[PDB]
């Protein structure tokens, strides 16, 4: 709630979405959430997550592969503001494959074409009927996404 996203051991990035609103998508060590679920009990809190989940598809023209693989995700949700962590299991090349067909790969693509972390390496390609998908590899921990504001978007918000 209080540690800093733009920290010089983090690789951050700030994107518009709308209603004077974005998200602040992180790289980093440190974690957010220590619950390993996501209630997405009410439509409010799935809505919540849609609008989210939509918004970095749409803005990173993203296309997801359906390996039936699955990356380690929790959520929490304080107000109207969101906050969804990715546990990555993309520390190795191998890690990286068994794990290619996840969202969180797709925003690990966009961080390293627009090069923000010098980390992020493309250790496997996996052919299939879509397009050929790239898995990349970072030696980062957790991938933190959050629904704040352009003033406040270099401080983690509180879940
Ligand atoms: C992610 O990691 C944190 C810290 O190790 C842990 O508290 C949390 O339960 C984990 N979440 C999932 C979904 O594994
Ligand atoms: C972020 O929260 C505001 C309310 O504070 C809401 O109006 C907006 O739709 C939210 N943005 C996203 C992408 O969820
Ligand atoms: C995060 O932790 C992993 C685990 O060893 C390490 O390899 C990596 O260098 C760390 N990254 C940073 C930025 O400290
Ligand atoms: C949700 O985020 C907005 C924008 O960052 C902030 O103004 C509002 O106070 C937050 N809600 C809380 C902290 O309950």
């Amino acid at each position: 709630g209080m540690p800093l996203s733009c920290s010089k051991n983090n690789s951050h990035h700030y994107i518009f979405v709308g209603n004077n609103s974005g998200l602040e998508l992180t790289l980093t060590n440190t974690s957010l959430l220590n619950h390993k679920f996501c209630n997405l009990s009410d439509a409010h809190k799935r809505a919540q997550y849609d609008m989210a989940l939509m918004s970095i598809v749409s803005t990173f023209h993203l296309s997801i592969p359906n390996f039936n693989q699955y990356e380690a995700m929790s959520c929490d949700f304080n107000g109207d503001n969101i906050t969804v962590q990715y546990n990555l299991s993309h520390a190795s090349a191998v890690d990286a494959a068994n794990h290619c067909g996840t969202v969180a790969n797709g925003i690990l693509e966009t961080f390293h074409k627009f090069f923000w972390s010098n980390n992020i390496k493309d250790a496997y390609q996996l052919p299939n009927q879509g397009k050929l998908a790239h898995c990349y590899s970072t030696s980062y921990q957790f991938l933190i996404i959050q629904n704040t504001t352009w003033e406040d978007h270099c401080t983690f918000s509180r879940p």
